[PDB]
């Protein structure tokens, strides 16, 4: 396998804002190459010109130290109805939201764009009529996006599934037959998904629905990027064989690892999940377990450093 | 004492979208008057005239139903760094966004509007020449808002204390300090606090500082909406005496009403504060348990359903 290794910046939110100075952090602090980059640095709400300005400064700063963003997510501040809005007007707004998020990752050189495939409302999504005619309504939302996004030089636009109906693909099975659809409806670049192995419908009676192992068997064909939540992994000092190897908190590296490789898994990129809790100490434990998950796992995935100029 | 009650909508984002929807569920089903409206509902950044179209709407539904939207606060994606945002184009956006929820809230009856203070970056916050000098930029910030607000109708805006020194007024004395300055900053409508009693800094080696107690003893005169977390509250069917009066999660309404009164508070507006995951069962437990923590409170505080229309 040939994968690489990133961060999603959800952690980085807040406590960072100017581009120099969460660049410079990621390459001397983390020694992490790749980031998932989230809306909230450069919001596509901005006005234009400080949009274009500080995608300017971003793009400095990667090239200065050699850290590199390779996608665009949502950030924990954008998780919203967004295509599944019942408000056309709401719809379009986020859809051309989504097209300056696309023009802002192609600009730094990031390969996709992406979020939840959309939120219903329980009243959406309760009414299976309703719901199937809100999935049709936010699929050509995706494929609007998606022909922007092939403008802007992005490989590929993604949906994440989430663990609950209204939110979509919180079962295996649901998952895989939304993304069967999206291939699909062939969009003017392919639409994906980025799978979190953490994610799935714990009260599912199928136990395979929010076993991370399933997960990985399952989506490395169809999520180039995936993400894991570092909570997931064994810290040490447990006694061996005291808990399943598929329990989140004692799940080791090098088996799951071989499972992505079961599933098919060549170069995804794996994504580091990390939040803390805006509360003392949590608050300053940021950086230095952050760093602490990159040497996790480095020897396991290589994590780019060779490519840091600082 | 003469308080009302009221609900903050964060945990009916991404659930209701619709203003009809929203507010004949809160009417039906949880039988409650009162709301402080989050920003997501009606979003400052969307087109002006979808703003419009959406507060006609909504304003026709509290006129139907009785329901009343007393003030308006970001909600569970509005947390950002907002005042505290370190370029000058980001916070100019805010500054205006702000300015429009000041008009949404006017337009809808409402008399306040409000967010944390600001969030300060590490960077911006650890450096305390720096921190001071943003301080003053962010009052300045408030100032502009409030002057805006005056004109839409509302009567004051507001800031929330949260929990670490970058979110501002994490202790008692510092929450207090700073509301002494933005007091005396006179801006065109009053600016007061509005103080969640579940806030404060666990570190403290002050015990007062994360005690519920003792913030309603403190903060009622300079709080004109209160935040109660229905968490903190006492369920029952506890042994009596199995745990400290003031325990997270064992108060009880009857004696914390006491505090508030001891505090100086007469007409406070307390707002309950629920928040459920996005996941099984706790997604659909939401309109429940929102209606069971109203009838919780409705022998204490009058709910304000006699003026329920539906």
């Amino acid at each position: 396998m040939a994968l690489t290794l990133s961060l999603n910046t959800n952690p980085l939110v807040n406590r960072f804002a100017e581009p120099d100075d969460l660049i410079e952090t990621v390459a001397r602090d983390l020694r992490l190459r790749d980031l998932q980059l989230t809306h909230e640095f450069i919001n596509p709400s901005w006005q234009a010109s400080t949009i274009r300005r500080l995608t300017r400064d971003m793009d400095r700063a990667l090239q200065r130290t050699g850290v590199r963003v390779t996608s665009g997510m949502t950030g924990p501040y954008g998780r919203l109805n967004h295509f599944g809005h019942p408000d056309r007007d709401v719809r379009r707004y986020y859809v051309d939201w989504f097209k300056t998020f696309a023009d802002i990752i192609g600009d730094l050189g990031g390969k996709s764009v992406g979020t939840q495939f959309a939120i219903f409302t329980y009243k959406d999504f309760d009414d299976p009529a309703r719901r199937e005619e809100l999935i049709k309504i936010a699929i050509d939302c995706w494929a609007e996006v998606a022909e922007h996004a092939a403008g802007a030089g992005l490989d590929y636009v993604f949906w994440e599934p989430m663990s609950i109906g209204r939110e979509f693909g919180e079962t295996i099975a649901e998952c895989m037959k939304l993304q069967d659809r999206l291939t699909a409806a062939n969009m003017a670049i392919p639409m994906w998904m980025m799978a979190d192995i953490d994610h799935g419908d714990v009260t599912s009676a199928n136990p395979d629905d929010y076993d991370p192992y399933a997960w990985a068997r399952t989506v490395p064909k169809v999520s180039p990027i995936i993400h894991i939540k570092q909570s997931l992994m064994d810290k040490g000092g447990h006694r061996p064989f005291t808990a399943a190897f598929n329990a989140k908190g004692r799940i080791q590296p090098e088996p799951l690892l071989k499972a992505f490789a079961e599933g098919g898994a060549v170069d995804n990129e794996i994504c580091l999940e990390l939040s803390f809790k805006e509360r003392e100490p949590n608050d300053r434990e940021v950086i230095p377990q952050i760093a602490e998950s990159v040497a996790f796992w480095a020897p396991h995935i290589d994590t780019g450093a060779k490519d840091l100029k600082i």
